[PDB]
């Protein structure tokens, strides 16, 4: 069924722990499968030493800009963009996860996991999954960042991977 995927986290050096994701394949599979192949590094580029660099309490923890590490750049399996699969899923509360974009359209590899309900992103950001454990780690990741969304650590994705 839906694939479980995971990141390790470390922040200055210093492990935080595992965040466990499950991919909803069944609603949004073409989302899904990018974030995976990203985690497992198949097509020769992913995550793996990246890092979550906008982070804002009360809201989100961002990361996936492994071309550029600084929330303008990443790229999917598919080409440097792709669309919007569909808006079937809500950001229902904490632990949801999401894809980043720069208006309709344009989902590459950066994305967010929520750490309250935001529903006013709904119809604006594909959502494709959701922290199945590790919402500890998220709530440590969420603690380092601010307002602004600079973070006061560099939290690097140390590895990440399919579980199945
Ligand atoms: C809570 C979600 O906040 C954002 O997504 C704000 N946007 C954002 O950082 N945009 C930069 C960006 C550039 C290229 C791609 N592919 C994705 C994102």
């Amino acid at each position: 069924g839906n694939p479980l995927v995971y990141l390790d986290v470390d922040a200055n050096g210093k492990p935080l722990g595992r965040v466990v994701l499950e991919l909803k394949a069944d609603v949004v599979p073409k989302t899904a499968e990018n974030f995976r192949a990203l985690c497992t590094g198949e097509k020769g580029f992913g995550y793996k030493g990246s890092t979550f660099h906008r982070v804002i309490p009360s809201f989100m923890c961002q990361a996936g800009d492994f071309t550029n590490h600084n929330g303008t750049g990443g790229k999917s399996i598919y080409g440097s963009r792709f669309p919007d699969e569909n808006f079937t899923l809500k950001h229902v509360g904490p632990g949801v996860l999401s894809m980043a974009n720069a208006g309709p359209n344009t989902n590459g590899s950066q994305f967010f996991i929520c750490t309250i309900k935001t529903d006013w992103l709904d119809g604006k950001h594909v959502v494709f999954g959701h922290v199945i454990e590790g919402m500890d780690v998220v709530k440590k990741i969420e603690s380092f960042g601010s307002k602004s969304g600079r973070t006061s650590k560099k939290i690097v994705i140390t590895d990440c991977g399919q579980l199945s």
